[PDB]
């Protein structure tokens, strides 16, 4: 697995997406340039999320988790998987 930690409040968030099959299994989509994924590096767009900020995100939709994510204060961490399917 893999872990992100970043910090959401700037007023110019790193604004990232992700998409996922019928299953729900958000994954990874894109990252706008420049304010913490995209310079992460570790990132790797496509991967699968299972869980974000100690969210279950292998469950709820994308736009419940992407509003989950603004929930909490602003440091999240999102549990990913390396890209080697």
């Amino acid at each position: 697995v893999r872990l992100i930690q970043f910090e959401k409040v700037t007023e110019e968030p790193m604004g990232i997406t992700l998409k996922l099959n019928e299953k729900q299994s958000c994954t990874v989509a894109r990252i706008l340039h420049g304010g913490m994924i995209h310079r992460q590096g570790s990132l790797h767009v496509g991967d699968e999320i299972l869980e974000i900020n100690g969210t279950n995100v292998t469950n709820h939709s994308v736009d419940q988790l992407q509003k989950a994510m603004k929930e909490t204060k602003g440091m999240i961490s999102l549990k990913v998987i390396p890209n080697q399917q």
